[PDB]
């Protein structure tokens, strides 16, 4: 049938399709992992992500719809809102369970959409329609139940995750030429990493160069990156490997590193549903490491990037606070090793990015961790949020939770409440 796209899609390499939000267009057919898509519009004939469009005849064509968003992802999407803000959400673990959150007062208040026997939708049992749009069209009128009306959709801000710049099956390679160089990032502390500005694809980027005094680690590290595929690791753009200078591309992330973020933050604007999006994000991308079995070895907010819209990036570009015993102990590194480092940087997340252990002195800490001596939960953090960090620095490897088990707790923690009450409670007793 006939699509409509979500986001703008401006024409890059020569088989590509440039899109507006809004318009129409006819599908012929899908590339190797069906990613992207050979559409026809008014306009042309060409190549776009496949996510950036979706059938007319769909849920994803309203803008209030959000798909498989969980409750606490709505808050955060929420939190930039105003009274009356609003999207309808579906749970992912359980297809065909919707919900409503609304903000009212600057809290987020959560409904479910119940459905009858003859298949009509309804939050209050009189009111009962034949489509989820009647339903939104109708409390967009009247509360009817609900604390407010249903009036302002809130924006999908941030543009689908795309993997590569191309359709094609292992088109890595680009034109040097393509990327205007400017200077080094963050001052020099990356290393040998620039801010670029790539036209052709419409795109400011951050540029990994390799200068002499290792080509083949710096190789490794570009065919490592073309297997990484999650919205919230570093995603491979494109490389420049056939002649030096050798070139490793991402997109650039306007927050810089995580770390930064945290200590120079807005503290009004980066609140308890902001940290724990935060965190949540990591845990998502630390699962997908543990499905793939890879070993992330340095995971710390230091290794982390910000984007627009809080979206964060697991990168990999004084260390013992952050490493497992076994790893100070006997260099043994597992995945085990990175639940232990997690735990760590929900301390630095649950802290505002204070420094780890403070008062204890580098030489004594493995000492302390024997004993059973672990940092003391931080002022204002849930419960529950610090007992996770306690699970990830079991002694024990086998008795730690698995990133699979991290991220189910995350999105079943705050179930029937907000991060936000739970850290006011705290901060009050
Ligand atoms: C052999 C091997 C590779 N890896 C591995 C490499 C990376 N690469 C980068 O993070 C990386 C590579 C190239 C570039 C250009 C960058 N970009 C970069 N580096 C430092 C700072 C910034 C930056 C700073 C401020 C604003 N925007 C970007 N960007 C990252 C990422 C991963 C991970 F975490 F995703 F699993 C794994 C591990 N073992
Ligand atoms: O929101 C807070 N914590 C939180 C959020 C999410 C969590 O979950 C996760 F999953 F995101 Cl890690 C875990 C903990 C928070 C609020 N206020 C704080 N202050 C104390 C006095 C005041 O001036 C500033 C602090 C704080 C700063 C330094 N230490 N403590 C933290």
């Amino acid at each position: 049938n006939l699509f409509v796209a979500l986001y703008d899609f401006v024409a890059s390499g020569d088989n590509t399709l440039s899109i507006t939000k809004g318009e129409k267009l006819r599908v012929l057919g899908y590339n190797h992992n069906g990613e992207w898509c050979e559409a026809q519009t008014k306009n042309g004939q060409g190549w776009v992500p496949s996510n950036y469009i979706t059938p007319v005849n769909s849920l994803e064509k309203h803008s209030w719809y959000h798909g498989p968003v969980s409750r606490n992802a709505a808050e955060y999407l929420l939190s930039s809102g105003i009274n009356g803000s609003f999207l309808v959400r579906e749970s992912e673990s359980s297809p065909g369970q919707r919900s409503i959150s609304l903000r009212y007062e600057g809290r987020v208040y959560h409904y479910r959409i119940n459905t009858a026997s003859d298949g009509k939708l309804y939050v209050s049992s009189e009111s009962r329609f034949n489509t989820l749009a009647e339903l939104v069209h109708h409390h967009s009128t009247v509360a009817d139940g609900l604390i407010t009306t249903l009036h302002y959709p809130a924006p999908k801000r941030n543009k689908p995750t795309v993997y590569g710049v191309s359709p094609n099956y292992d088109k890595w390679e680009m034109e040097r030429t393509d990327i205007t160089m400017k200077h080094k990032l963050g001052g020099g502390q990356y290393g040998e990493v620039y801010e670029g500005v790539w036209k052709k694809y419409s795109l400011t980027v951050a540029v990994k160069t390799l200068k002499e005094d290792e080509v083949e680690e710096f190789l490794k590290e570009a065919a490592v990156m073309k297997e990484i595929k999650h919205p919230n690791l570093v995603q491979l753009l494109g490389v420049c490997t056939r002649e030096p200078p050798f070139y490793i591309i991402i997109e650039f992330m306007t927050y810089g590193n995580l770390l930064d973020y945290l200590r120079e933050c807005n503290r009004q604007e980066v609140n308890a549903v902001v940290l724990l999006y935060m965190a949540t994000q990591i845990s998502s991308a630390m699962e997908y490491l543990e499905k793939k079995n890879f070993i992330h070895r340095n995971l710390a907010a230091r290794n982390c990037l910000v984007g627009e819209n809080h979206l964060v990036k697991v990168a990999d570009f004084f260390p013992i606070k952050w490493t497992a015993p076994e790893s100070l102990a006997y260099n043994k590194f597992s995945i085990k090793s990175d639940v232990w480092a997690f735990g760590v940087l929900l301390w630095e997340i649950a802290t505002y990015g204070m420094s780890p252990y403070p008062g204890i002195d580098l030489s004594q800490v493995y000492e302390l961790l024997e004993k059973d001596y672990r940092m003391e939960r931080p002022e204002g953090c849930p419960e529950k949020v610090y007992e996770l960090m306690r699970a990830c620095w079991q002694w024990n490897p086998s008795d730690r939770p698995s990133f699979a088990e991290i991220h189910q707790a995350f999105e079943t923690m705050f179930q029937e409440s907000s991060i936000s009450d739970e850290v006011e409670k705290e901060l009050g007793k």
